[PDB]
């Protein structure tokens, strides 16, 4: 399709066509100069055509996403494991220690909560081997952009039509991840067992994503089911909980805390510290509960490729661990010992081979990686980063629309992301599925930069 | 309204406020920024009402039963070029911008039309006027013969107004808002003039100036199109004059491309016109493309045009054989008063001085009321300039209160009043009718500034 844009003028004219549709389809973010008001608002960056994706590799995605919802939830049960493997973390990263600090206190005190959820998203990369499907990492808390995803296949469509290819747009594949992310509250709604209780989705002021969160508040909505929009700071003030540990907000009770905030350190306060306290305290479901934002991380990421320990977490289920380890890049502890040091050096001699992770626009790759591995040697702090194999995959063109930039043809390369829900009431699992898929796709330099935009997986 | 007595303070408004604008926007009710009104990287939602306002089953079935009578009313003006140029007679001696549409309406008769497609989008717009019994009683006050507007986003509020109802678990409510898809019934009457003009590959051409805050409203018929593999290109008066050519056969080519239809959504102003523009307008006009509207459509929706359609017999003229048609649309005419030179006019001045409380002064080119309207009537009286306005019985509607949404405006309760639109389409192939009728509804609010979006809830 690209062939047919004779020029920059037909590429600029086919780009507004699809900017208008995108905002007509409410694929939208706050400006980054207004991110408290909807006032005014932009378009999310997205790609003007759907890429190209091999069918085998989006059927190995979605086969494994029970897998993954398994072995995060199994994760997230298993104390022992996440201490072991936490341990020399939380000794150098405050944040994690923070977080594990609260897994630590309402472990001790008691689960209140009957009910457990996770909305996840699996992100992979396609490695030139043929293209294998290899994982960057599984986001367990604010699984972000599955209701803006949901309304980006029709403004493919659009703009496939516009240049009269119908055929085409008739294969872009329909896509509605809000719908299922919404059903996995939905559910945890129902077993909570309070017909007149909330959902509570936790979210800073400051937030351009909001059109994204709205988009599961409405699926809500349309069965029945209310959200409240609060910050950290309004549970500091407002949270409270009755003598059984059941969880009011402005006298209302809470069924199902929703994540939307919570992922970094720079988000936290004495007082936001304490509101995560409380909600973990709480009878309420969380979505994510601690342990399994804890499950999430590199750390945890890298100890799961150890030999035997997928057997460890999942035993007696060979297809379930050959299907997760089929997705596992290289993934290096830079914990002090020789290990450690042998990984360094590695990296050092050969920087093109390896992407230096925080246990967390952070990653380091090149002459910025070997500088950092040069200051991390001889640091406590080499426990807070993990060595990751870098997955270089076959550049393509696209042209990736973002406001204040000309629309231009450039290499790209993707990332391909899985929606997870599952839902379990005490030790018993009652839904465990994907619920759709999320492209995104960056520029490159070879080092993908700038922030990934929406795209779609168009099968071949 | 049981919704909204529900809310008793600001932060409670405020708060509903917040849940209605981001479900308009991401329902697509979106505008441009008046000070980025060529881009769409930075836009606003349109600004529309917190809830649905009250309106009477009645008076909407009313204004919905007549529609197809306007339709019928204002193809016969159309083509009746004695009656066109007796009614304008005066006004195109001193209003430049009726001397140009009705110069460019004669050159086209003179040489010969070229089309033989002929449509209308339409929209006939109503106030709710207090009758004497008390009772409100449906009255005109202008039918939009061109570039008629705010269809496609009235398509996509329903879902908003659903949105805050059942936010206040008022749902039974939520399901009583009324279905409205105006949007798709436009763009039908343009898709069904585009396939008797019988091209397959040729384009809609929907003429829209750069500066266009209402971008997304227009997407919305271009939308529907291309769902039925109809394509569309903008472009401006400018880019016409540039790269629009005839054939011998007066068909119209833009950058080779042949186009079965002109879609106007710019040129109902003088002010959008340059004298390289008028020359674009004369070319569109002289080709065989369907316009929408044609010249003498665009006329026939003109101050002048109203004013004259009341004259006793006049309806009857227009439309023979058609008393029920004739009472239906009667029965919605205020008052409407000619200003031109002769001791009737002098009679309306006369009372309209003395009694300026009853009349609105009306350019046929702006609504002047009470002592600014005096002063222009003292002006007009010695003026030939008086046959460039009507004067109009001032209809005054029962206020209610509703919350008006403007971007950069915040969330108050006001005394408002409304105006009920209703979109016609018709289409013609030379003398046979193939389409007349209503496509939906648009409700918009003022406070007693911007008219903003609403919907009618049925009482």
């Amino acid at each position: 399709w690209g062939s047919l844009l004779q020029d920059k003028q037909q590429l600029e004219e086919l780009a507004r066509q699809a900017v208008d549709r995108a905002l007509a389809e409410g694929v939208l973010l706050r400006t980054s100069q207004e991110p408290t008001s909807s006032e005014v608002v932009s378009y999310a960056p997205f790609t003007l055509f759907p890429s190209l994706v091999p069918s085998a590799l989006l059927e190995q995605a979605y086969a494994v996403q029970m897998d993954f919802n398994l072995l995060v939830d199994a994760v997230s049960q298993n104390a022992a494991f996440l201490e072991q493997t936490l341990s020399s973390t939380i000794k150098q990263d405050d944040f994690t220690a923070r977080l594990f600090d609260i897994h630590k206190q309402v472990l001790k005190e008691g689960i209140a909560q009957t009910v457990f959820l996770g909305l996840n998203r699996s992100d992979y990369m396609f490695q030139r081997s043929s293209p294998a499907l290899k994982q960057i990492e599984i986001n367990t808390i604010s699984a972000s952009f599955g209701g803006l995803a949901s309304r980006t296949p029709a403004v493919h469509r659009h703009v496939l039509s516009v240049l009269s290819k119908t055929k085409e747009a008739g294969k872009i594949l329909s896509n509605n991840p809000s719908k299922g992310l919404a059903l996995g509250i939905a559910k945890a709604w129902e077993l909570y067992g309070s017909p007149n209780a909330l959902v509570l989705l936790i979210a800073q002021e400051k937030e351009r994503n909001i059109f994204d969160q709205r988009a599961i508040e409405n699926e809500l909505l349309a069965r029945n089911i209310h959200v409240i929009r609060r910050t950290f700071e309004d549970i500091s003030e407002k949270g409270s909980l009755d003598q059984d540990r059941r969880l009011f907000v402005d006298g209302q009770e809470i069924a199902v805390v929703y994540f939307r905030d919570g992922e970094m350190p720079r988000q936290y306060s004495l007082q936001n510290w304490e509101a995560r306290l409380l909600l973990e305290r709480s009878h309420a479901a969380k979505c994510p509960d601690i342990a399994t934002q804890l499950a999430g991380t590199k750390k945890v990421q890298q100890e799961l490729s150890r030999p035997g320990m997928l057997e460890m977490l999942l035993p007696g289920q060979p297809e379930a661990v050959a299907r997760l380890r089929a997705t596992f890049a290289g993934l290096y502890s830079l914990d002090v010992g020789e290990e450690g040091d042998q990984a360094i050096a590695e990296a050092l001699a050969a920087p093109s081979r390896f992407v230096l992770k925080p246990q967390r626009g952070n990653n380091l790759y090149g002459e910025e990686m070997v500088q950092a591995l040069k200051q991390l040697k001889d640091s406590e702090e080499r426990a807070s980063y993990i060595l990751m194999e870098k997955i270089e995959p076959e550049p393509f063109e696209n042209c990736l629309l973002r406001p204040g930039s000309p629309a231009r043809v450039v290499q790209c390369i993707s990332e391909l992301g899985i929606f997870g829900v599952y839902v379990r009431q005490e030790k018993t699992l009652v839904m465990n599925k994907h619920v759709g898929h999320l492209l995104r796709t960056k520029a490159i330099e070879g080092v993908a930069a700038g922030v990934a935009v929406l795209d779609n997986p168009y099968p071949v």
